[PDB]
């Protein structure tokens, strides 16, 4: 599995990302956080929805265990998108579906400071991928 939301935590991505006011720093603290995305078995790539608003591939699945909490996985082509699935994975690994209609999927960027001078296609990438997260919530 992946470290996000449970050794990569919001409070960890806060102090990583809060000091940083430069573009090619953020960049390369995304590329260096995308590096712990670990690479999803094929078995696993098979099952996931592969999400059609992204410069390169991204897939995203999810499981959830019936005590409630949702767990996700996925993989991107990418380096900077790893990233920022990995940022996103830590917004929402480990929460109920209440818990995810409740906040903003996307809530977590704008507090690192990870939206403004974003390309035009990741944001879509991105948006996408809030979207995808809405629609597991629902479907439980």
């Amino acid at each position: 599995g992946h470290p996000f939301g449970t050794t990569v935590t919001a409070e960890t991505l806060r102090n990583t990302f809060a000091p940083l006011t430069q573009w090619e720093d953020k960049y390369r603290q995304l590329i260096m956080l995308g590096k712990q995305l670990p690479a999803l078995p094929d078995e696993l790539k098979a099952q996931a929805k592969e999400i059609a608003g992204c410069e390169n591939r991204v897939w995203l699945g999810y499981t959830v265990a019936e005590n409630g909490k949702m767990h996700f996985f996925g993989d991107s082509e990418g380096r900077i998108v790893r990233g920022l699935l990995a940022v996103l994975l830590t917004a929402v690994e480990g929460k109920t579906a209440a818990e995810l209609q409740a906040q903003s999927p996307l809530a977590l960027f704008d507090e690192l400071g990870l939206r403004a001078q974003l390309s035009a296609s990741r944001s879509q990438g991105l948006n996408a991928l809030s979207e995808a997260i809405i629609a597991a919530a629902k479907q439980v």
